[PDB]
């Protein structure tokens, strides 16, 4: 399957499904009125868990009934696949979603629909972003679970298409940029009020070689540099600091920020810190 | 003003302002009940135009009253300014929005509010994206009105912070990517959720140099090349085409897509 689509899955499907009276009955009787908006540690997530199969078949029947438009994910996926003329034999759909029952439900339902339609696909899950503290881990997890998989796909000799329709804005802005750094071929988006997908300018990009040399340099010296050592290596720490590439750690020292190291992994391999 | 913040302006302010009865009254009497969602060619846009100044004063008063929380733009702007400890003296706020009356209204209101708060700013306007056909023009326009300005700011030795909070996904993903290609320093985002700005991974990036050389090559021979010329110059037009950089217009011929032209002829020259 040499043509891979990457798509986040949200819970809009959960919400959209309440249109239908049968779904609204079943969800209301289970106590799950706001199942699209549940927090990751809300107890109602265990009611989705405990009732997974049912809610699955119910959302897949809703989906069959009223068709792909109930999920912006499917709509943009299936529209892009139509417009690019990607054959079912050639296709793979790498879904990811947060590690929460309402999201996994949406994700399993969409996975099964794609498989009923002759499209092989996979659903990875990723850490929730529930605060400023969990955001940076959230992004590292997307690196590990998605960006590094885009890398694998590109080594495998495949074409990668990013579906930017789905996902929260910051998480898809990150996926688009990291995705293209990892060699993704094309980024697409379906406007809610259009039927056709558009192709975002997806130019082939790499970290500035100037900055790539500097950033690899911290790796030689224990990911830290005094101002005097940086200046001797010609590395403008005060500009790296503006660009949130380094943090000042103490009076004289600058440490290469952890997110940069994840991203360097695109260039030096995912396990380069362990060699 | 060494520190520029870039921010789209959406109409969410127009919608949020309906939670004051005076605004909702004036909106309903004027026929403007869904003014946040009006398309670019909707006739109700002329009611905003015809009433611009008064609807300005109305939204600015609502905004003073209830403060920056009424606008994702102000909220994220003022929060990022707070978190980065940028002084008002050193700031310039580059707002852009579509050339539509409901958008310009939101944008003028945000511009005046920032100026009342001692922050200099401009409001650039850009062509509306109303279809597949107008999308590519829309993106060329963002290049001309925003990306090229990010470039100018960076030649001046100013620092550019992109506020990714407001904007539709495709307009903000393009601003982030082309913004960083133009040398923008940092991209930030404020979740409504947890009321606090985060810094998105924003490495300095460039066009792949192999491709930059190929792309500048097309720019020497008009902006079209036969298959026999391309393979002679060692250019995988096959791979340019997959990455939407060239179209096959001609017979055995390839044409450099217009947006690529307007991205070369923004960051790395200004000729042909």
């Amino acid at each position: 399957m040499n043509k891979v689509h990457v798509s986040a899955v949200g819970t809009a499907l959960l919400k959209n499904s309440l249109s239908a009276d049968n779904v609204k009955k079943e969800v209301e009787d289970l106590g799950l009125k706001d199942w699209d908006r549940l927090k990751f540690d809300d107890d109602r997530q265990n009611k989705i868990r405990d009732n997974f199969t049912t809610l699955k078949d119910l959302l897949l029947n809703f989906l069959k009934s009223k068709g792909k438009e109930a999920s912006a994910e499917l709509d943009s996926l299936l529209s892009a696949i139509e417009k690019l003329q990607h054959k079912k034999e050639e296709l793979y759909v790498f879904l990811y979603t947060t590690n929460t029952w309402n999201s996994k439900l949406a994700g399993e339902v969409i996975k099964n629909y794609l498989e009923e339609e002759g499209i092989k696909s996979e659903l990875a899950t990723v850490k929730s972003i529930s605060s400023e503290e969990t955001f940076h881990e959230g992004i590292e997890d997307l690196f590990d679970k998605v960006i590094y998989k885009i890398l694998k796909f590109k080594e495998e000799g495949k074409e990668v298409y990013i579906n930017a329709t789905a996902g929260l804005k910051p998480e898809t802005t990150f996926l688009t940029l990291a995705g293209l750094l990892a060699g993704a071929d094309l980024v697409y988006y379906k406007y809610q009020e259009f039927n056709d997908v558009v192709f975002l300018p997806s130019p082939p990009i790499t970290i500035s070689p100037r900055y790539l040399e500097w950033l690899i340099e911290f790796a030689n010296y224990g990911y830290t540099l005094s101002e005097k050592k940086a200046e001797e290596l010609g590395i403008p720490v005060r500009l790296l600091e503006v660009r949130n590439l380094v943090e000042r750690k103490g009076e004289d020292a600058y440490r290469l920020k952890d997110w940069v190291r994840k991203m360097l992994g695109i260039y030096l391999g995912s396990e380069f810190e362990l060699e």
